[PDB]
């Protein structure tokens, strides 16, 4: 899962349990990739769940008490059954958790190769030790120009290295960052420090374009095709141990 499939995971179970109170918690597997709390049921049992949000690919259920961290890593997906909807089919063998409410909701977790993670933080998501070295979010409006310019004025590795660092911004992986960085003109292989505002500007609002878009469920993969804007042979190239596409006539 990439950072749009978590946003629409986290909109899509928003609603059917934000104000809820978890009347249990049925845990099945107390393994993943990292240890489970053993005794998750007495802590959010009764204690309503406040809000619910995303921070890169980690869902976050924020309670009174502290904050539930959930990763889906590999295979990792959520499910929600409403009790006036049809019959809770019995569990799986990859059906680790159960978090049953007292309105008859009930949010499964399913993972068939156990990588996610199941975490209970009591304290600041400012500092957690998974969250903290996270750079801003795409999508929000601590991802301006002027950041970027700051961010990028210190290192100049070339701007895929820059993009693709979950530090600097997080989210973006190897299909966005090749449709971001064509769409903006800026190539992949220019020195991060020697762009300017006025590109940086343009980059983080074509980021934030193909982003949004991605997230509403193509210009990469097409090297020896004539470009859409251009018309240039767009090349392929593996620097940056991923692979790379862009144009030679437009992007500088
Ligand atoms: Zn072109």
């Amino acid at each position: 899962p990439e950072l749009p499939e978590v946003e629409t995971t986290l909109r899509g179970i928003a609603p059917h349990i934000e104000g809820k109170t978890v009347e249990a918690v049925v845990l099945r597997q107390l393994k993943l990739r990292w240890q489970i709390n053993p005794d998750l049921g007495e802590i959010l049992s009764g204690r309503q769940v406040l809000s619910c949000g995303r921070r890169a690919k980690y869902l976050l259920i924020r309670f009174q008490t502290g904050v539930l961290l959930i990763h889906l890593g590999m295979s990792g997906s959520l499910r929600i059954f409403t009790p006036s909807d049809g019959r809770i089919g019995r569990p799986d063998r990859h059906d680790h958790v159960d978090i049953v409410f007292s309105d008859g909701t009930v949010m499964r977790y399913r993972d068939p190769r156990k990588f996610g993670a199941i975490l209970w933080y009591e304290g600041i998501e400012e500092h957690h030790p998974l969250l903290e070295k996270l750079g801003p979010e795409p999508l929000s409006e601590a991802f301006c120009a002027d950041y970027l310019y700051a961010r990028l004025k210190a290192q100049k590795r070339a701007v895929k290295l820059a993009l693709m660092d979950n530090a600097v911004v997080v989210g973006v992986g190897n299909i966005y960052a090749n449709e971001s960085l064509f769409r903006a003109g800026i190539s992949p292989h220019r020195p991060a420090n020697r762009l300017k505002k006025k590109e940086c500007a343009l980059l983080v609002e074509t980021v934030k374009a193909v982003l949004q878009r991605a997230i509403e469920t193509y210009t990469y993969g097409r090297h020896n095709q004539p470009c859409p804007r251009c018309g240039g042979l767009v090349v392929k190239e593996t620097l940056g141990q991923r692979g790379t596409f862009y144009c030679p006539n437009c992007q500088k």
